[PDB]
Parts: C-alpha cells; sequence; structure tokens
C-alpha cells in the first residue's frame, strides 16, 4: 500500500486492512497507548519498541550505531566486536542525549493556530513569530508535569496542527549489540540494495529514577515498566502475508513543486554527493594512520556514505521514471482544474504564483553558501557558535528565546558538549576546515564574498588557507572542561576573549541571525500559501480517485500491505533471504568478513529450530511493498495478530526516488526477519540472559 | 556436464534424447552433412554458413578487428553501422581474416606415440622427434593447394588427431550493426546478466574464378556452400532442447591442484592489476587523440574482456571453494593410486615430475611477465618476428620452427599490413615505458634480464625515460619498412643501426635458449602428463563422473534447455525483451542505443516477431551449456538443427567453470534470431540480407 497514514485516518484505511489480512479489528490499533501501538516508540530519528516488562527495548543496529561508537575504543571497539550485558549491572550508557519517547496524547489544535496566524495579519516576520509564541505557549502548559516533552506538528503544509505529549526517559543503556560483520554485514556495497542479508538490530534498557520520574544517568536508577511491549511472532511468516508497520517517518516531498524538484536533482544531490565523496576518502587514509581517529569519527562517516549514496540512487530513480515530466504533467493538471472552477479557485492560483517566486534566491550563492554552512558546522568553530548564540538567547527571558536555546533545551546543549569528547580529534578536524576552505577560495571571486571570512583569510592562495587553519589551531574549545564553562559564561566573555574560535563566532554571528530572520520571513509567507495550494492539489487528487495522505514530518504513521517481491527485464526477486545467501557472499575481508561461529552453524545447517519449511532454510531479511523512508529505521513489522516478525531498516535500489514520486511495481521495503535476529542470539553472538527476558528460552 | 568431441556421440545420445533432441544422433556424427557441415573457424571464434552464396553469420565482437580496420576517426564504422548492398560494396576484413570449413578427420594416436617412443629417453628429442612427426603430417595433409590442416592433442596428449580444413582466405565485411546494439552495455554488462547486447555480424566468404581460395581480388566470387543452416520457423521458449557445436579454445579442469593455486594466487590478480593501470591510461591518450582511441579500439577492448574475466573466476573461487575440490580431488586420486600396485606407481612418478615443472616457473614469473609484455609492445615485438624469421629462413623448411615455415609467411606478412591501422609512436612508448616502470621496480634479486639491464643503464625512472627515447628513433613504424626486412636476410639485420634491430638481435640468443628449456619442459611432460591425466580419468569414471577431454581449439558439441539460474533472493528468468533494452538507456556511452530502436520500442513496432510468452520481442536468453574461450559466434539450434541465436557470453558466476565446473549457477548467454531479424528491419536495415535468408 502507498501511504503514510496518520492514526487519525484509520476509519477510512479499515477496510483495506482487513482485506490485505488483518485479524485485529482496526479499533485495536486507534488505542495508540493500548496494545500493540503503545509499545512503538520514538528514539529521535530512528522508531523503536519495547518487547520486555522490564523496559528492554529493540532497535536498528545502525540506530543503536550512536550509543555503540560513544562507549567503543580502538583497544576495545564495539563497533567491531559487538557486546553483551548478562546482568542489569553490565548495561553501558547510550549518552547523555540518549532518547525514549513514549506516547501519552495527541490533541488537535487547528482552529486555535490559525486563529493565531490569522492575528498577524499581512506582515510575514509577524505570521512567523505569532506561530512561534503559539508553539512555546502549548508547550509549556503541556510539559507543566515533570517528564513530558510535547511537540507540534505542522500536517498538508499548515492545514492541521496537532500536539503530540511524549514521556521523556532520559536514561538509555545498551544490553546487545551483534558485531560489526552481522549488523552491518555488506556494508556500503549492499546498502540500498537487495538482495539482502544484514542483521541489523539491537537493544537498549530504558531506566527511571527510583521514584518513577524519568531522570539522568544515576547508579541507583531502576528499569522502567511499560504497560505495553510486544512479542516475537509464534507464526510462520511466509509470502504474501499481511505486514504493517508503525513508525515516525521523517520528511518526504511528494506534493512538492516541479520547480523545487528540479533544484533539488541538479544542485543539491550531485553537489553534496561528490564532496561527501570528497571527505569520506580522506577520513578514511586518516583513519589507517591512528585507529582512534577511525572510531572517533566512525558515525559521520558512517551517516555520509549512507546519504551519499542514497543521492547517487536519486538521480538514477528520477531517469528510470522521468520524475521531471511527471511533475511537470501533474502540476499543469493541476492548474488547469483550478482554471475551471467558478472563481473559487482562485485564491490558490495566487498561492502557487507566490510559492514559485520562493525558488529563484540561490544560483550564484548556491557553492557558496553549502562551503561556508560545512565550515561553521565544523567542530570547534561549530561549538563556538552554538556557545556564544545561547549567551545572547540568556540575556532573553525565556518565552522569548530561540527554539533550541531555551531552558528546556540547555540539558540537551550540554549533552552534545560531552559527547563531542568521544567525537574529536584536533588533527582530523584541521583537515575538514582545510578541505571546505580549499572549496571555498577555488571559487570564481565574484563568489567569494564572504567579507569575515575573507578578512581571516587575507588571500584565496593555498597558504592563505594554512595560515588560517594554524591560527585556528590556538582555540581551547578542544577541551571539555573549557566548553562546560564557556557554557555557563556571560556574552561580555565572548566578546572579550582571544580564543580565536570564540573571535570567530562574534564575528559571524550577525551575519547569521540576518540569514535566520530571512528564512523567518519565508516561512511566514507560505504559512497561508502553501496550505492553500497543498489542499487544491488534493482536492484535485480526490478528483481523480486515488489516495491523499500528508507528506511526513516525525509523527507516527500506519503503513501496511504484503511480502511480496518485485521484477525487472530478465529478473525476480524472492521476497526472502537466507542463511545460505550469507555464507555464498562470505569474502574473508570487510565488508563480507562473518564470524566464524555463523559460517560453521551454516555448513552444518544447525537451525536451531529456526527454519521455514517453505525456504529449507532460516530466512533472513524480506520484502514487503510497506510505505517507509528516514525515520523508519528501527520500526516493528507485525503480522496480521500483532505480534512481532521483523525490523525495518533499508529499502531496494528503485525505492530511493520515492521521497519525491512513489512508484508502486518497484518500491519495496527491506526488514530483518524475527528469526535471523533469535537465530544469532543462539547461534553466533549469544545472549542467553536476553532470550530468557523475551521467554524464547 | 561436458565439451563432447563428435567421437562421443554413442554415450549422449540416451541425453540428447532426454533433453529433447529430434534429429536422429547419427545426423549429427556426418560433420561435412547437416547440420555441422555449416559450422566453421574463423581462428579463435565460430560462425555458420547461413546462405547458399556463402554468407556467414558471427558476434560483433567476433567481426570487431575486420571493423576497426576499415574504420577512421573521421569514418568510424564501429560507432556507425556498417551496409553492403550489393557485392561490390562489401569491404575486405583483412589480410589475416580466414574462414576454416572441415573436410577430414582421421585419428592417428598410434603414429604419435610410435614417434615420441621412437626417441627413446632425452626429453628435447621427444620434443624434436614429435615436431618433425607434427610437419610431415601437416605437408602431406596440406599438398593440395586449396587446404590448412592441424594436429591436436587430447586428453594430456593419451589422443592425436589430424583436422583437414579448407582454407577460405578472402573474407569481406557485409554488416555490422552500430556498436551502441552490438556492444550494448560495454563493459558494465560485460560477463552478466540479465543481458540486452545484439552481438552479430554479416560475413562473406570469397574464392578465385577456379572455385579454389585466393587472397583478396575484385575477381574472386562468393564461395558456394555445400551445407546452409535455416532460421527457425518454430519460436523458441522455456525448458525448449538447446544445444550448440563450435571451437573451444582452453579449458584447465584437469589442471594439477598446485597450477590452480598458482594461478588463483599470482596470475589473474597479476595480470588483473596491471590491465587494469593500462586500460587507463589508453582511456586518457584515447579522450586525447581520436586516432589513437580508433587505432586501438581492439587491445582495449580485449583487455577488458581478459581483466573483467578474471576478477571474475576469483569470485567464484571463493563462491564454490575451487581451492579445497581440487585439493579433495588430487588427495582422492593420489590415494586410489597408492592401492593399485604396479597400475599406479607409473602416474605417481608423473605427478611428481610435473610438480618440478610448477616451482621452476615460480622463481622467474614476475619477470617473465613483464620482459614477455615488453618484447611484444608493437615496434619490438615486429624486430623479434622479423629477426627470428631472417634465422629461420637460413634452415630448410621441414628444420623451421613452427610459425616460422612457408605455410606461415602470409600470416607474418598480414599481421605487419594490420599493425598499420593498430599503431601510433605516442602510445607504443607510453606501453613500453608501463611494462619497464614494473620491471625497474622488481627487487634487484629478480632484475637478471641481462641484456635489458645494459639496454637501461639504470634503474630509476629516468632510464627508462632514456631507453624509449633511444627506441623512438626506429622506422619500424612505416608499413613500407617492415615489409622491406621482411624480405630481408640475417646479415642485414645484423647490419642495422635501427634501435630495435639492434635490441631484437641481442635479446635473439638469450630467448633461444629459454626456448630451448621450455622444449626439455614439454619433452618431459610427453610421457608424465598423459599419464597422470589417464590416472584422474581412470579414478573419475569409477566414480561415474561425466568425462570428456579439456577444450583444445578442436570441435565440441554441447546440450541442455533454455532456463534461467537462481541465487539467493533472486530467480533469474531465461529470456529478455525489448523493454528491457529501453529501460537501461543512458543517452551516455555505453546505454546509448540508436534514436531509431528507442522509437521502435517506445511505439510497440515488433515486425511481426513478437513471441506471445513474453510481451514483446526476446533479445538475449540463457540455457545450460558448456562454453568457454572460441564458442564466440557458434551458432544455437533448435531441437531440429534449425538456427535460434548466436552463443556470446556467460553469467558472472559461470567463468569459474573453466577450473571447477558449477552445474547449478553455470549458464551460456545467446543472442536471439529474432532479435537480430528485428535489428535489420527496424532499426539499421539490411534489406538485402533479409532477401537473402528467406525472411521476406
Ligand atoms: N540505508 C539505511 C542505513 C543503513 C543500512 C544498513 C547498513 C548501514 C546503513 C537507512 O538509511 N535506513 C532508513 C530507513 C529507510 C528505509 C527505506 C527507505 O526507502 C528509506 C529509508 C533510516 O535509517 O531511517
Ligand atoms: N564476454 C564476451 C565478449 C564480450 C566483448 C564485449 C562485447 C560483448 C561480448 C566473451 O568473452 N565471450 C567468449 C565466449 C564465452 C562464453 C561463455 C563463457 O563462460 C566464456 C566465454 C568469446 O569471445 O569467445
Amino acid at each position: 500500500a502507498e501511504g503514510m497514514w496518520v492514526p487519525q485516518q484509520l476509519p477510512e484505511i479499515a477496510g483495506p486492512l482487513q482485506k490485505a489480512g488483518l485479524k485485529l479489528s482496526p479499533e485495536q490499533l486507534a488505542n495508540l497507548t493500548g496494545d500493540p501501538m503503545g509499545a512503538v516508540v520514538a528514539l529521535g530519528g530512528c522508531t523503536a519498541s519495547f518487547v520486555s516488562p522490564q523496559g528492554l527495548v529493540v532497535t536498528n543496529h545502525h540506530c543503536a550505531y550512536g550509543a555503540i561508537q560513544l562507549n567503543s575504543t580502538a583497544q576495545k571497539n564495539l563497533i567491531k566486536d559487538g557486546f553483551n550485558a548478562p546482568t542489569l549491572k553490565d548495561e553501558l550508557s547510550a549518552g547523555p542525549n540518549a532518547r525514549v519517547f513514549v506516547l501519552d496524547q495527541i490533541t488537535d489544535v487547528t482552529a486555535q493556530a490559525k486563529a493565531a496566524i490569522a492575528g498577524a495579519g499581512n506582515d510575514p516576520l509577524a505570521r512567523s513569530r505569532a506561530l512561534d509564541a503559539f508553539d512555546k505557549a502549548q508547550v509549556a502548559a503541556c510539559e507543566a508535569d515533570a517528564g513530558f516533552r510535547c511537540r507540534l506538528y505542522s500536517f498538508s503544509g499548515g492545514n492541521t496542527y496537532r500536539l503530540f505529549r511524549n514521556m521523556e526517559i532520559k536514561d538509555v543503556r545498551l544490553v546487545y549489540a551483534p558485531p560489526g560483520s552481522v549488523g552491518k554485514f555488506g556494508g556500503d556495497v549492499d546498502n540500498w540494495m537487495w538482495p539482502r542479508h544484514t542483521g541489523d538490530f539491537s537493544f537498549y534498557r530504558a531506566y527511571v529514577g527510583k521514584d518513577g520520574k524519568p531522570a539522568a544517568f544515576a547508579a541507583d536508577n531502576v528499569p522502567y515498566q511499560p504497560k505495553h511491549f510486544l512479542k516475537f511472532a509464534d507464526q510462520p511468516l511466509g509470502a504474501d502475508d499481511f505486514v504493517m508497520v508503525a513508525g515516525y517517518p521523517g520528511r518526504t516531498n511528494r506534493y512538492a513543486l516541479a520547480g523545487e524538484f528540479n533544484e533539488t536533482a541538479s544542485f543539491t544531490y550531485p553537489t553534496i554527493a561528490k564532496h561527501y565523496n570528497a571527505v569520506l576518502k580522506m577520513i578514511a587514509d586518516a583513519g589507517k594512520a591512528d585507529a582512534d581517529v577511525k572510531v572517533k569519527y566512525a558515525a559521520t562517516a558512517a551517516s555520509m556514505n549512507n546519504v551519499a549514496k542514497n543521492y547517487l540512487g536519486q538521480l538514477e530513480g528520477f531517469k528510470r521514471i522521468d520524475a521531471a515530466g511527471q511533475k511537470q504533467a501533474e502540476e499543469a493538471a493541476v492548474l488547469a482544474w483550478l482554471k475551471k472552477q467558478g472563481a473559487a479557485g482562485k485564491p490558490a492560483l495566487a498561492a502557487h504564483a507566490q510559492l514559485l517566486k520562493h525558488l529563484d534566491t540561490s544560483k550564484s550563492t548556491r557553492e557558496r553558501d553549502l562551503f561556508v554552512g560545512q565550515f561553521n558546522n565544523t567542530s570547534a568553530v561549530g561549538a563556538a557558535i552554538t556557545l556564544y548564540r545561547l549567551s545572547i538567547e540568556r540575556s532573553k527571558p525565556d518565552a522569548e528565546r530561540e527554539a533550541g536555546y531555551q531552558e528546556r533545551d540547555l540539558t540537551t546543549i550540554e549533552g552534545g558538549l560531552k559527547q563531542m569528547d568521544r567525537r574529536y580529534v584536533a588533527k582530523m578536524d584541521q583537515q575538514l576546515q582545510t578541505y571546505w576552505l580549499d572549496q571555498y577560495v577555488a571559487l570564481p571571486a565574484a563568489q567569494r564574498d564572504n567579507e569575515v571570512l575573507n578578512k581571516w583569510l587575507a588571500g584565496s592562495d593555498a597558504a592563505a588557507v594554512k595560515s588560517l587553519v594554524n591560527k585556528l589551531g590556538g582555540t581551547e574549545l578542544g577541551s571539555l572542561d573549557t566548553r562546560l564553562k564557556w557554557f555557563k559564561a556571560d556574552r561580555a566573555a565572548f566578546e572579550a576573549s582571544n580564543d580565536p574560535a570564540i573571535q570567530y563566532a562574534v564575528a559571524v554571528m550577525p551575519a547569521l541571525l540576518k540569514q535566520e530572520e530571512q528564512k523567518k520571513i519565508r516561512e511566514g509567507e507560505s504559512l497561508t500559501a502553501r496550505p492553500l495550494y497543498l489542499q487544491a492539489v488534493a482536492d484535485y487528487k480526490k478528483s481523480q480517485g486515488e489516495f491523499v495522505y500528508p507528506d511526513a514530518n516525525l509523527s507516527l504513521r500506519i503503513t501496511f500491505g504484503n511480502v511480496m517481491g518485485y521484477g525487472k527485464d530478465g529478473v525476480k526477486y524472492t521476497p526472502f533471504t537466507t542463511l545460505e545467501g550469507v555464507a555464498a557472499k562470505e569474502t574473508g575481508e570487510d565488508p563480507f568478513d562473518s564470524p566464524k561461529a555463523l559460517l560453521d552453524a551454516v555448513k552444518a545447517k544447525r537451525y536451531g529450530g529456526l527454519e521455514d519449511k517453505r525456504l529449507g532454510s532460516v530466512p533472513v531479511n524480506f520484502l514487503s511493498n510497506l510505505d517507509i523512508t528516514g525515520g523508519n529505521s528501527g520500526s516493528p513489522v507485525l503480522d496480521a495478530n500483532g505480534k512481532l516478525v521483523g525490523l525495518a531498516f533499508d529499502g531496494n535500489w528503485e525505492s530511493v526516488s520515492s521521497n519525491w514520486v512513489f512508484d508502486p511495481v518497484m518500491t519495496r521495503m527491506i526488514a530483518v526477519d524475527s528469526r535471523y535476529m533469535q537465530w544469532i542470539m543462539q547461534e553466533v553472538a549469544p545472549a542467553p540472559q536476553l532470550l530468557k527476558e523475551l521467554n524464547l528460552a
């Protein structure tokens, strides 16, 4: 099924669900804090779910990569080796910014929100301020009670607003990670690819204080006791079987302008992919000189690889289906339907006009902005900026601070300063600074008009760069102790410091505030215009029959469909892989270097009671026609009776383009089978204490 | 599953009927009758006669040399089509192009064995005794003017057969599709399925007006074949019986375990690394000078094919544990022999003797490769070949080194003409530089080519640069200079101040002893190799395995069925279709189909060739046949002997079968006759050929 359906749409997908094979009633799914929906949880930009009454939480390996990285060293490398905690007291802190969000409540605030936007009238900046003050106020009242964190979501370009209330668990700990050769089998070669043979899973545990409320890490913290948790399935999952996912997809752009798509396709994806592949070459090369670099920058590298490869796959996805054409046609098809309507269609035409005008701004300045943006987001310069910004925002009363820099956000900023001690190496940061500076000075002279940066460079040669990196080399912000002091410090200490990173942060901060202000004016303009056009586009879509659901916005969504393969001229991809496919791809070298205990077990056909008689072996990964995207990683896959049969982690090569234009023929989710998870834990990287917790011993 | 010699038709009679063959088995034992007499050898490819006026069909990649010889940068036939509507338009395919038509096969085993035993004990004497026997049989068989003959060793030399062939020497190019069809997917799709490649082309064979073979004259008239193939009327579908007859070159399924271990660990990875380095050099020089791109097009393509093939076999080796299967079969044979008593002692001695041959070849292997490659650069290779030939002219004809006799002169002279369209001083110098950079990088112990270090005067980069400048002053770039030395004698070469010629004069005594040494080993292996392979075949038969000699450039027969293959997560289907070619489109090489094709497919112009079981027209198909190099261009015949396509490649998991056959995943890729027809109807038309073939 196409669709990232919101739970409020359960009425209209009820029939389709049952017809696909659901054997629960949809009313049981409509209880979002009941069984099974209430066990689905957000981590941030991943999904997860509870699977035990003592607060055990399962998700993807690549979602846990962060925490695993944080706790790794070059001597004791848990990314490579995996990890297991036989008792509570062995479990490792996932870090200060690890979160588990448990849904308390959703409420519609559409009428209020719109009334606040209307109360600002004409002026764009006011329209943006008013929405911002509405958000803050709704969030303050919702978060009055301790241990809740609330968020406001814009749907359908602003036609709908809903407020989510979550309990925010702040003490999360690692319990189990398989070896990297299992969790990340096939690495960057197999990424976005079927056939796939990857054991992408890991386990956390949620803790709270003795008193029951979320607390930061503490030795006397205790396991959280969830209302609801999923059970592993006792019914073997075969081809054509019903499946569904619930989760927190991030962003889709299916209702975007043909122009937005065109700027993305011909500038952003090729540019980013190109430069990422350069930076990655540089990190790999440094990482062989010193294995501390390899480990401290491994989360950055994994994430950049994923993005760069994704972008190359979307470009090609666009040729496969000519998305420039379809966008053009559907866009002109709508502008026509509106032309027909009895004077009531004229306001949406005016909206289209405004939205067009947004796109042209950057043609000459867009390489520059990337390069400057990326330099300002290297570690020491980025810390310096964050810190200096906060000191200004601390001037103001709390209600008027920028989102990001309120009281309720201090915890998180402070956690980031801490986390960077595990992700920072001076000699590597200097190479990154050098790289993006080298790309700025290589611009045409006309496009190199960042005045602060031109002053600090005093020229456009390679020697200007070298000399500025040497000067930025005298910063103290590579010390945690220093960072934590600056975290407390007054705006005036920043303005009077000779630390070079700080000096630079102070020099750039006026332009940064001005860029930020223009952005808010654009948001302000489109806050009556996007919702108008997106309603028209949707009414037109409902005209031709067809499915209408909102673009993803980090909120909870349901997708459903069936286990099934897909086809290309000469090829039919079957819906399952098995143990033998894993062995068959053995090269004895990264990324195909499975543990020996795996190769042994497969050679001896030690299936441990998990084989599917229809396949002849234990299945590994599987395909289905569910609609997911970034953020859906780690989402639980449920069978017709709401038991866990796999985790979502990826899609196939053809699916990546469907962020923009969905293709029902060749769009597929890749999930890891609950049977492979259990197999690995029995026969390869044993977790006996954990197989007992999940009642599988 | 096997590369069966015609003499083995008895055994496979049952399997052939079982597989779906309608013809009788003994229709096929008729090698000059039907439909086998239609199958021809091109040298190192296969083809077939398909019209009573001497039309021949092969792969575009086999014809690629002819097309390239006939191409310039201004007029590139590779990129563009070629069609010849009348006889007078058909281009010469080059002096060295041939068609061999089989006359006769007689078994001469006992004479051959007699001849080597006759020399008794000395190894070098055994080498010469069989060189002498080969020549005698050849010169008597080749005595009638039209004919060419070859002696084949089978099964390590347990069998010897003589092949008699009518030698057609005027071959002309009739039709080539554009390169974006005949080589669709270039190096990305090479060795891969699913495949979408229109790999075919047409030659015409000519004789003089006597009916006798003659070199290119405009007086010559098309040969009239006794037998030719008809295109199928019956549509080919999945499960249908298919067979191929052709000339597979070499297989190594009967290699010793150490032979394999060294190919896998050294030869293939080394050659793959160095060929890729050189390919990038050539592609870069090619982008600079369009002249270089065209003249070196056959080299690049050949080097790419080899390079990707070697990468493929190494992955096969790990996918089937080749190393462990070879070891297991060797150990099992060695043990089956240890208690045959006296029936097994001879074979064990022979194994031991073969292992020494391998130990000697290890010591020198890295130098042998770089010096070999250097000595086969165009100018140096010429100098060596020409000088060697004048040395050989001194001697009477029967006493000359095979390849340097009267019969071989026409070939040698052809090579020097063909090199004209395949040589550019500045590229040859980059190739000379490359192989020399690899020699001087060797550790000092292994840089023991006396002559070459003398000519180097150092071993840094700028001593290489100085030697290549010194060789810059040669005139062997000019055709008429090469042709002059083709005529001259020993004394002139020894008198020459041409750098390359002095070089060849200097190296020739080393080369001659290195070659004397080779013949001593060849002499040792003439009794060992047959003994040991007789043991392996003995053991294999007791286990009831399929038993058949390694390919040796002779005519062979293979059979099976139209079917795909599976992998974990994937079920490959037997055919591709027109829409598959349109879907791979980029508009940039090598996925840049001609506009005519995109349009014909976009508007569903199936020219009445659609097969219903697919929504459109077939492009390529798969089947479980046993092919290897030389089987390219081989006709693929349906169960009733008609033609349904040409063999042109294998899938990725197949290439490893050179050394260890995997039946589950070894498949042939062929181009379907309907795609051929479809192309000459709706894309780059050839109505004149549709007429000649009874498809209009
Ligand atoms: N491709 C994954 C990233 C990992 C794959 C396993 C090896 C290590 C890297 C990814 O980005 N997944 C997304 C989920 C997703 C699924 C399907 C589609 O079309 C798009 C995204 C995520 O992490 O949220
Ligand atoms: N891969 C082909 C040559 C390609 C040249 C570029 C254009 C497309 C074809 C090849 O090497 N074919 C072999 C035959 C062969 C078939 C099957 C197996 O397993 C091995 C070899 C040939 O040229 O004879």
